[PDB]
């Protein structure tokens, strides 16, 4: 279930970082409007590019706190409150952390492991509502 993979992705967590954060970059391309470094490189150039990788880890390493804080996929209020509030997301919209989260889902499901891709899904549609009400637009 839910536990168990945040256990999983903690195990490897560098490697799903990038790969879920490339799975989104290159779903949803117009995303990296946001990540001008990150323009004109393929995958494997991304991956030699320091901040790449260590700021991807530690969007993850927060990412899977929030999900262990959760209680039925739902984040608490202070960790929503803290995503809205951290300066480096002052540009950012509810719809940016939605697509995020179909790209997660979708590496998931292509996975060949046994996520439980359904949690995934409630627990990104419960973040986007709780960013939504701590005052993200
Ligand atoms: C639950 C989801 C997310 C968490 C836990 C999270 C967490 C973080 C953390 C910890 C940092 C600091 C990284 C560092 O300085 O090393 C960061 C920076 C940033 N995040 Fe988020 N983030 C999330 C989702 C998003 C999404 C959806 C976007 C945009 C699509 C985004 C855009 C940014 C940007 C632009 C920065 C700073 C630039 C950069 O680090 O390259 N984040 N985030
Ligand atoms: O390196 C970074 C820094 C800020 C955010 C992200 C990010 C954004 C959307 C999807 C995702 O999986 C990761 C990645």
């Amino acid at each position: 279930g839910f536990k168990q993979d945040i256990a999983t992705l903690r195990g490897d967590l560098r490697t799903y970082a990038q790969d879920i954060f490339l799975a989104f970059l290159n779903k949803y391309p117009d995303e990296k409007r946001n990540f001008k470094n990150y323009v004109g490189k393929s995958d494997q150039e991304l991956k030699s590019m320091a901040k790449f990788g260590d700021h991807t880890e530690k969007v993850f390493n927060l990412m899977m706190e929030v999900a262990d804080r959760a209680t039925d996929c739902v984040p608490l209020a202070s960790d929503a409150s803290t995503l809205v509030q951290m300066k480096q997301h002052s540009g950012l919209t509810t719809g940016n952390f939605e697509k995020l989260f179909v790209a997660l889902v979708e590496y998931m499901r292509a996975s060949g492991q046994s996520f439980d891709s359904q949690s995934w899904d409630r627990f990104g549609k419960n973040l986007v509502s709780a960013l939504s009400s701590a005052g993200m637009k």
